[PDB]
């Protein structure tokens, strides 16, 4: 079997838009984070241990940026409704904007 490949679990960042009368019914999509591989910390640059809960949040996948997403947006059928936005992007790519 093809353990190998995907024995590289990497981590991504990803980056939700929403406006905050949303936060109420996201609140069923971040249930859906940590259900799935999701976390709420992650190891900066540096190597702290970041929260993510403000905003953005992180994954150890190795699937695609657009995986990511469609595996959001799939869950998206278990929350009423939000206008959401998401921007996956590495966790590298993410600490690099946001510092110290």
């Amino acid at each position: 079997g093809h353990m190998e490949g995907k024995n590289k679990f990497n981590t991504y960042v990803v980056s939700f838009d929403y406006p905050s009368s949303y936060s109420s019914v996201f609140l069923r999509l971040r249930s859906l984070m940590y259900d799935m591989n999701f976390s709420s910390i992650v190891a900066d640059e540096y190597g702290i241990p970041r929260q993510l809960n403000e905003n953005s949040f992180a994954i150890t996948t190795s699937l695609a940026a657009s995986e990511i997403e469609d595996l959001i947006r799939l869950k998206c059928l278990d929350l009423p409704d939000i206008d959401f936005d998401l921007n996956i992007m590495t966790v590298d790519d993410y600490f690099r904007q946001f510092y110290k």
